[PDB]
């Protein structure tokens, strides 16, 4: 479970940081 | 079409943000029993 | 509880994949004009 | 815009390794 749980906070994370870049991008459209 | 895309990609980040939120919620759970 | 995880991993897997379809179409339309 | 689609390009990308891992995960919690 413990690695499940980390690897899922790894996407999180991952997935934050997606969301920041397609602002980025959005803006600079 | 730039306005077209510029909204697709709010929706997406919105989708995204909502499915970030769900795979927290599913962690939180996964650790509690 | 465990299948309502999983079912729900699935769905959103395939929002991820429809989010990507979604990305790659823009990423098309960006770059043609 | 090559910087914008080179990025949308490196995200499609992990997507597509988020939906591999979300896979895996699925399987383990199948157990």
């Amino acid at each position: 479970m413990k690695q499940i749980e980390d690897k899922l906070e790894e996407i999180l994370s991952k997935g934050h940081h997606i969301c920041n870049e397609l602002a980025r991008i959005k803006k600079l459209l």
